[PDB]
This record gives C-alpha cells, structure tokens and sequence, in this order.
C-alpha cells in the first residue's frame, strides 16, 4: 500500500476519494486553490496545500505547483480525480518522471486515446465496434458510391446531409460538395467500465445508460442499462476487455458507444475514473476508487470476471447549483441544507450548511444514488429522496430532477439521447 | 393497504414513513404537541395532534390512537418499537376497533409476553432453552449430582452468591440454598460468558416464516443496546441453519405473523433461548444490508395479506454490516440530554446509511428516550464495515448537544472488538461499570 497520496482535485470527487484513502489507511494531502479553502475534504485531509489562486489555470491546472506539493509532503502519488489534468499526457509523463505514481494510464496510453484518429484504429485494430463509413472520401461513381451505402445501410449521412434510398443519392452528394457515414437517429448512450491492471490482467463491470443529456451534458445515468441482456453485455464487454490487453491499458476506464438497434458503435474512451461510477458500484459492489488504488500500488487485479456480479438496479442524479429556466450557473451561500437517508440511499456531495459555492468551477454540488431490486424501486426511492433534500440559498436542478423521475417514457425505459432536449424544448 | 397510522415517533417513524412512501401507501402521523417538528411529521400526508408532550397522555394514549385512524379513515396502525407495539390490549383494541394491526395477534403477545408461557412453547416446537432440573431439586445427593452432570457445570441453585462448579460444594450450595429460604430450590445451568446472538423472522401468518441470518448485539451497556452488527462472527452456515429452522418452525407452531426476533445466550457452540421481541426491532436495519430484504415493506406487505414473497432458499447472506447507536446523553448518568442542534452534518459515501429525523435547528426534547440517530456501514467484510464505520463517526457532526458519538468511536477503535466476539459484559469492564 501506498503511504501517503496526492489528491489533484476539488469538491464531490476530492472527499469521494479521501474516503477511500482513509479506509485502507493511506495518507492524505489535499491541494487546493485560495478559494476552496473551506472545502469539506480540505477540512478532512491530514495535510493541506495551498497551490494558487481561485482560477484553476493558477491553481487545479498548475502542474508544478501540483508536483511541488506531491515532493515537499514526501507524497508517493497523485491522484487526478476526474476533469482537470486527469487526461493531460504531460500530466502524467511529468508525474512519473517526477518519480511519483501517476493514478491512471501510462502518459502514452492518453495520447493513444487522446487523439480521435489513432483511437479508432486502435480500436479497429482491437476488434471494437465502430461507426460504419466510405473508408475515405467519395467520387463520381454512383455506380460505385451507391454499392457502398448499400453495405453501410442506409439511412446514411454525407459530410452534412441525410439520405434513406437509392433514389435522393445523387442530388444529396451533389448538393453536397456545394464523407459517407453510416447514420444513427435514435440511439442510447451506453458505456462500459472496465479496470485493468496492466500486468495483463483485466475486467468489464457491466454497464451504464447516461442518455438523459443536456448540451452533451449527462444529467441522470444509471446501471445496468435497461434492455441490455446477458449475451449482448458479455458480447462488448470481452471486446472492450481485450482491447484494453491490446492496448496496455492500465487503471479504471470507460468505454462510451452508442447504442441502436442491437448494436453498438465506438464513440471514444475516458481515460479515467467518470462521474457516474458510483451506479456500478452499487450494482456490483466493486468500490473503484479503492481497485484504482490498489492497481496504483502495484498489485494484481483482486477480481476474476466470473466474480462480476450484477444486481438489483441503481439511478444517478446530478445535482448542479444553476438556474432550472435558464441554466445559468448559480454560485452563493448555502442557508439550509438537508441531505436524504434511509436503505438504498446513497448521496455524494461536499456541500454543507454555511458553505459557499464559488463561480469560478463547475457547477455541480452532489449526487443522489438510489438503489433497488430493481429499476421500479430504485425510481421509487429516488422520487422520495429528492422530495427530503434540502438546499436553500442558490438555485439548483432538483425540481428539474423529480420531473425527470416523473416522466411516463423515462419510467418505462429506453429513452435516447434527444430526449431530455426535447422533452425540455432545447431543440430550438 | 391504503393509508395507514404512524404509531411512533422519531427515526423509527420516519423509517415507516419511507417504507409507505416506496409502496404508495398514504400516511398519517400522529403527535404530540412536543413532537410538531419532526421531520417525519413534516413529511406525512395527514397530521394529527393527539396530546400534549408526555407520552402517557400522547403515544400511550390508546383512545387518542385508535380515533385518529377513525378520523382520517386509516385501514392500519403501524405501532413500530417499544410505546404500544408489545401491548396485547392495544392490539386487541386496535382490531377491535376495525383497524389492521401491523404485528402479530393479541394472543401471540400474550403468549410470548409471560415469560413462563413462553419458554413453555419454546421448548415444545424444540427452541433449546437454558437447561435446568425442571422442577425443585429433592435430597438425593446421587440424583442430584446426576442432574448437575446432566446440565453440565457450572451450575446455579434457585430458591423458588454462589457459583457451582463441581461436585464438591453441590450438596452444600443446596442445603445452603434451602437453609435462607416457598423453600423450595432448582438447579439450572450457569453461563458466564456469552454472548447475545438473536435471530430474525418474518411469518406471513398463512404457515410460512423464514428466517433472515442472525445479529450479534453483545455490545451492552447497562443491559441496553450499544453496537449491533450482523452476521454474527463465528456462526457456521450448519449452526446458523439449524437455529433458524428451530425458530421458523416455532413460527409456525405458534402461528405468528409478521416480523419477530427471538433472541439467544450464545456460549461455547450453544444457543439458549432469552425472549421473544413480536415486533421489529431499532437494529433490523444491518440484517437489511447483509440480506438486501427491506423489512418493513414485507411487514407491510404481510399486514395487507400477502404471502411471503421471499423462499428460504433465495436468503443470501452477503457481507457484513454493523451499527452504531447514535444518543444525545449525559456521559455519567446516561439521561437524555436534551437541547437544540446548532450545527449538523451526516455522513455520506459508498456502504454509509444514516437513519435519523434530527436536522439543524432542530430541538431534542427531554421527554422521550436519548436515540437521535443510527449508523450503519456495510462492508464486504467485517474488517472494511468497521472501517468505514471509523471514518463515518469521524464525519458526523452534531453540535449543541452531548452525545455518545466519542463512546462509539472508542468501541470502534477497540483491539477485542475488532479481533470480534466479545461478550455481553465486555463493554461494562472496559468502561469500569
């Protein structure tokens, strides 16, 4: 075990992460920007550094400041969290050159999957799903051109306009050059967890559903996704365990695809731990923070696949600080605050009475977990664990939420990306 | 069922209320006027006022009770722990009345309520009792020794302080016994470290109980409750499944129905039989995490005439779970210490559940019991339960008042208690009572 750990992040997943360091008795070192002084976890942490200024550019982004305060606490490694520098190559590469461990992937690794390009051949290589396509620009055949959507099926996308028969081909290319690709309507946002241990070993978790979106934004996820059976789940989640052997993987990562049809298509990879990795956790009982420590400190992976067990069914909401109507971000004091309780309840959050939400970050203050037997009761304690929630003083999402949870579509399952957007009337 | 009447107060009452809440069952709550602020009262569906503060003029007060359900048109009561829940005259009354009474019947209360009558059940559907010479001891010292020997020592002599252990002073502690007292002794079997393992049931009252793992509550102070956890360490699956076997088919004997737990003295690989608790109890929520089963839904679900819906063979015990009692206390005396929370903030994080309605701003009245809150971390084992429950107590923060939360984190860092198994007097030795 590592002794004592960097943690180079802020707010929910700063204080997630603590927890997981104090369970397996590591030490922590908690950086911070001026601003966050009053952090809940700052307040936990058995050291504290100061690393800059309020904006995360002079502070969160200021990888000497980071690696200085790993050095002068005799820190063994750094922790990324999610967001910031936790997919920056540099990041890492330095860390390890800095002789600290790196909390994650190797710096190449990062590039690898970085770029769009050299990841989906990577994954082609690695036999994952991708979106179907021309395989390089288009001609003057349509004898020719027309045979390739044929293979691809329409409807297809020129880029960029959308063509569903032979017929509207011709002028829709012409029209066009005034690419083709395979076009999905109405797909599901679904990702895949995986951990790896880089000594060849590595695991998928399941899944999750995060298509509830807003400006590409994920607002409720949950595991496993609904409609998802046995066979398609351990279909993709070997493909995307051996492409993580294939690639040298090494950490916890998500695979992220879209979903249509019975099929998936490779939308990319984070490179890292995600928000929503508590809804696994639940659903498993895999703590990933704590494997991800563990895979760090060098030991082997602990869990075999066929002791990756899904149960009962669990609900993620964000909760953001932020105008409802208008989405704007909504900084301020904290007044009154309740959090929610009882079996199955999980809420994940820094906040607390008194504490005051800086505009200088993201807007996002907590997350309520809810988990059942299944998906009817997970959705049950969720509308009533929002209904106990209090935070007064700033505006935040929570109404948006139990209206989400109240949503006829949304409890029957299934539904897409566009969805939210439009049940919202954003598509304008 | 479609509405039904919170019989309680504090966490317990909110624990229902969620309970209702998940099955879309419509709430009533009923208070005192001292009891205006809890946090279920504010949640409920329907409120009720039906007395001042003391208990005996609010929530012991029967007629108020039943006319509250009256009222609002409730099919049931939910009586919860401890006020009215083991009174047989006011189940007795609750059904007479025409209301559905969320526990077992009158006469299974009184049953199970006389200790004598009790152990005289148990012992026929073969729930193994504390052995004895059943029946006064004669002056045949050749028999005697025999029953001893039979028992196994050491032994105590009971007139209708002395510890036996051998053959050598039994004939002495007897005449001994006979010579300060009718007049009249009997022998039973000594235990002098054991501890508390009590066992979970669920009935439907329709010929089927299961049994739901076991709960060590040897943690006691003053002979109440401290830490409760489950499974309990040392048990086998072969020890577990012979016990609970005994106690579900005593359910059947006795046709109980809903949830019960029958608790035991555990000592060197045996059980004996202490009481039956015909209610649920303030720790059922570690068997919840350890067997996923939510009971207070199945005592709802039981109570609305359903059949069990879970089968023995589908009861999995997985991991470990273990609870912290939460009380607002005087450290000397132990008395509620009562007052307003200035500052206040749970606990959060993966295996971490808090039961409790207290709040910032939120006033501890002097005329109840001193339980604000409970604490329960679940772990995939023993080892990680208790850990998490290290860093929990270290997170909750509830200020303005006096409470047991240092207690609990001392328990926690105890070396016997984590090594698991102590007995049921450890906790008084260490703490020099």
């Amino acid at each position: 075990m590592l002794d004592k750990i960097v943690i180079a992040n802020r707010g929910e997943i700063a204080l997630r992460i603590l927890r997981a360091c104090k369970e397996l008795g590591i030490k922590t070192v908690a950086v911070h920007s001026s601003a966050d002084r009053d952090l809940k976890h700052v307040l936990l942490a058995d050291e504290t550094v100061c690393i800059g200024p309020a904006p995360s550019v002079k502070s969160y982004l200021n990888i000497p400041a980071i690696i200085s305060a790993a050095e002068i606490t005799g820190a063994v490694a750094i922790h990324p969290g999610y967001g910031f520098l936790s997919e920056n190559a540099n990041f890492a590469e330095q860390v390890e050159r800095s002789g600290f461990i790196f909390i994650g992937p190797k710096a190449e690794t990062i590039r690898l999957m970085g770029d769009k390009v050299s990841a989906i051949a990577a994954m082609k290589k690695a036999g994952v799903p991708c979106v179907p396509g021309s395989d390089g620009p288009l001609g003057d055949d349509m004898d020719k051109n027309r045979a390739i959507a044929k293979r691809i099926g329409y409807p297809v996308i020129i880029k960029m306009r959308v063509v569903r028969g032979d017929a509207e081909l011709a002028q829709s290319i012409s029209m066009t050059r005034a690419y083709m690709e395979k076009y999905l309507e109405n797909p599901r946002h679904v990702e895949i967890q995986v951990l790896a241990d880089g000594q060849g070993n590595a695991i998928y978790l399941a899944e999750r559903d995060c298509s509830m979106q807003r400006r590409h934004q994920k607002v409720v996820e949950e595991a496993p996704a609904p409609g998802i059976t046995p066979e398609l789940r351990r279909y993709i989640g070997e493909r995307c365990a051996k492409a993580c052997v294939d690639i040298g993987y090494r950490g916890a990562g998500t695979f992220e695809f879209l979903f249509e049809n019975g099929e998936f298509y490779f939308i990319e990879m984070n490179t890292r731990i995600q928000v929503e990795h508590p809804v696994t956790e639940m659903i498993t009982g895999v703590d990933l923070i704590k494997e991800q420590l563990r895979i760090a400190a060098g030991q082997p992976l602990s869990i075999k696949q066929e002791e990756v067990h899904v149960r009962g069914h669990a609900v993620e909401c964000r909760i953001n600080a932020e105008d409802p109507n208008t989405f704007l971000p909504s900084p301020g004091k904290i007044t009154r605050f309740h959090a929610p309780g009882g079996f199955g309840v999980r809420w994940e959050s820094h906040i607390y009475a008194g504490y005051t939400v800086p505009p200088y970050y993201d807007s996002m203050i907590g997350k309520l977990i809810c988990y059942g037997e299944n998906r009817d009761v997970a959705i049950a304690r969720m509308k009533n664990a929002l209904q106990e929630l209090i935070i007064d003083g700033i505006k935040t999402n929570v109404d948006l939420q139990i209206r989400i949870m109240n949503d006829e579509n949304f409890q029957h399952g299934g539904t897409n990306i566009h969805y939210l957007e439009k049940k919202l009337g954003l598509q304008e």
